[PDB]
């Protein structure tokens, strides 16, 4: 009795291909509620000897175990307070610490090892998996090994995997997994009937203003930072759960995503009394009382509980700022469980996230909260990046941050590598090799790289150079008899200036005008400035940047600007 999705039959396969060119691990990409037992079932029927499904959580082992067995098939586990039973079956489910102690028992062939939640790898339990890993490899020298995740991109810590098969990079060399080799969106389960639509109400009544708070190291959001401006505006917070509650009233179940524990209890209190509960991150915490519907809200703070399935949730209330679309949607998912009558799942955004379920994960930090993604093409291999940035109504781009194209290609020889252009670079003093900006070497002749602080620090002391820190440019133009002319003067604060001019009139002159000043200057790198006169530069100045610093040589008739450090991070 097990038949395959097509997209469970699309995973399948996308391992064996993988393992029968590589040996290398893989993940696989898979919401919750995607059925991820029926792919190990038939990887397990394929394989030579036993398959192991590893967990750090005692508590997911415990669930995978029996969905499994759900299927009509057999199994072990070997979790903390259990007995070992009668060896049955050719997958074993486990948890790092009961496997890292009970290796005995894993002496014989293991082909496949599935880690499940294969994020959390860099967390815990660390020093135990190392002790399954040696004693696996060195019975199984050519094991394979298949991570299996749902949250993939996590913000402060990063991807998991390096290379994505659509053909682009998420992470870098320092990427756990090489590889993703397959993904299921979860908008593919909403458009094709596995998950209960969500449907978001447009127009909340009031919404928090959340633009003002500055993220932390990770990208993240202090508990404190929220709690200053939750203080601020809690005479909103009255009105948002009164409608929750008019909503309430035409649906059976309820969840509530709050910022912080200070502003739960509040919520709490709000809501009618008996009548709501609250998650924290002791035991199930009435988590079938609320399946009972013994209460019709249960309020959660920054706390996923692994496992959750209510098909009676029929209404999600978000009162916190999401860091990442990734985060919006492990919260929005909680609530998509099928269920007979339930035809969609109302989401109550009222921290003022954007209404955009399926928006590209950018996958890096955002900085200034007026980011949105933008699309950005590659000049060089036409790859569609994603990076931050700011468009106008039309979707016409102001801004954007992108460096490097995320595209990369192989070979013919299997030889693989990132795509080279860089939207923003540094080139070596030597031999003029495109350098990433952050490089202290030079990638082609190991030439050093010298840091923005100690050139300025050397022209700072040795005045025979002049140094001028820049709040903006103004362009000037004219036309005398070779033709016309731009004129650039950067000045500071105070008054000081330095000027340089570029000639218009002959192709060589436009050219070396684009390389010099629009490439290094532009907005939008990547994305040409048109233009025919200077007068069509002035025109386009919001599209041009002023460098933060700028040195020129004091020689020549008056000065020759020499170096300019845009975007500078250092000593000023
Ligand atoms: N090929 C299939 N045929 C029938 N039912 C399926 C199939 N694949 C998945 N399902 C059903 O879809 C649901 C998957 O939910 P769940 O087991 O929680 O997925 P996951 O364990 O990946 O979170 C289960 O109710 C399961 O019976
Ligand atoms: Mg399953
Ligand atoms: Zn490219
Ligand atoms: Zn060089």
């Amino acid at each position: 009795i097990f038949t395959l999705r097509p997209y469970q039959q699309e995973a399948v396969d996308a391992t064996l291909n993988h393992f029968r060119r590589h040996k290398t691990p893989a993940v696989i990409v898979l919401p919750t509620g995607a059925g991820k037992s029926l792919v190990i079932a038939e990887l397990a029927r394929l394989a030579r000897g036993r398959v192991l499904v590893l967990a750090h959580v005692k508590e997911l082992v415990a669930q995978n175990h029996a969905k499994y067995q759900a299927l009509g098939l057999e199994a072990d586990i070997f979790a903390a307070g259990l007995k070992r039973k009668e060896s049955h079956g050719k997958v074993v489910f486990g948890s790092v610490q009961s496997v890292a102690r009970n290796l005995d028992a894993f002496q014989g062939e293991f082909s496949l090892l599935i880690v499940d939640e294969c994020h959390r790898i860099g967390d815990d339990e660390e020093s135990q998996y190392q002790q399954i890993l040696t004693h696996l490899t060195k019975v199984n020298p050519h094991l394979r090994l298949l991570g299996l995740t749902a949250t993939p991109f996590r913000l402060g810590k990063g991807w998991i995997y390096q290379f994505h098969y659509h053909g682009m990079v998420r992470g870098d060399e320092k990427a756990l997994f090489r590889d993703c080799i397959y993904e299921l969106p979860l908008r593919y389960m909403i458009k094709h009937g596995y998950l209960t639509p969500p449907e978001r109400l447009d127009m909340p009544v009031v919404q928090y203003d959340f633009s003002r708070l500055q993220a932390q190291s990770n990208g993240l959001f202090s508990e404190a930072d929220l709690n200053r401006e939750l203080k601020k505006q809690q005479r909103i917070t009255p009105h948002i759960i009164s409608q929750i509650m008019e909503f309430a009233a035409t649906r059976k179940g309820v969840m509530i995503f709050a910022a912080t524990v200070e502003h739960a209890k509040e919520i709490v209190g709000l809501l009618p009394a008996e009548d709501a509960a609250l998650i924290t991150g002791e035991r199930d915490v009435l988590i079938e009382n609320f399946k009972a519907q013994r209460f019709r809200y249960l309020v959660n703070v920054a706390v996923l509980t692994t496992g959750f399935d209510a098909p009676h949730v029929d209404l999600i209330a978000i009162l916190r700022p999401t860091e990442s679309v990734s985060l919006y949607q492990q919260i929005v998912g909680r609530g998509l469980r099928l269920a007979p009558g339930k035809t969609d799942c109302l989401i109550l955004d009222y921290a003022g996230n954007p209404h955009d379920l399926y928006a590209p994960e950018v996958g890096t930090p955002k900085g200034k909260s007026d980011n949105v993604p933008v699309q950005v093409f590659c000049p060089a291999c036409g790859f569609a990046n994603t990076f931050w940035g700011k468009t106008t109504a039309d979707g016409t781009l102001i801004e954007h941050f992108g460096r490097r194209c995320q595209g990369w290609f192989e070979d013919d020889d299997g030889h693989r590598e990132q795509c080279d252009f860089r939207f923003r670079f540094k080139n070596c003093p030597q031999c003029n090799a495109e350098n990433d900006i952050a490089a202290r070497r030079c990638r082609e002749c190991d030439t050093v790289l010298v840091d923005p602080d100690d050139m300025l620090k050397a022209a700072l002391r040795l005045k025979d150079a002049l140094v001028l820190r820049c709040s903006g440019m103004s362009l000037q133009h004219g036309h005398d008899e070779k033709g016309e002319w731009l004129k650039i003067t950067y000045y500071d604060e105070d008054g000081a200036d330095v000027s340089e001019r570029f000639r218009l009139q002959t192709p060589a002159q436009r050219t070396a005008f684009e390389q010099l000043f629009i490439r290094p200057h532009t907005r939008t790198p990547g994305i040409p400035l048109r233009w025919i006169t200077a007068a069509d530069i002035l025109a386009q100045q919001a599209l041009l940047r002023h460098p933060d610093f700028v040195v020129a040589r004091m020689k020549g008739q008056y000065w020759q600007v020499r170096e300019k450090v845009f975007d500078y991070e250092g000593r000023f």
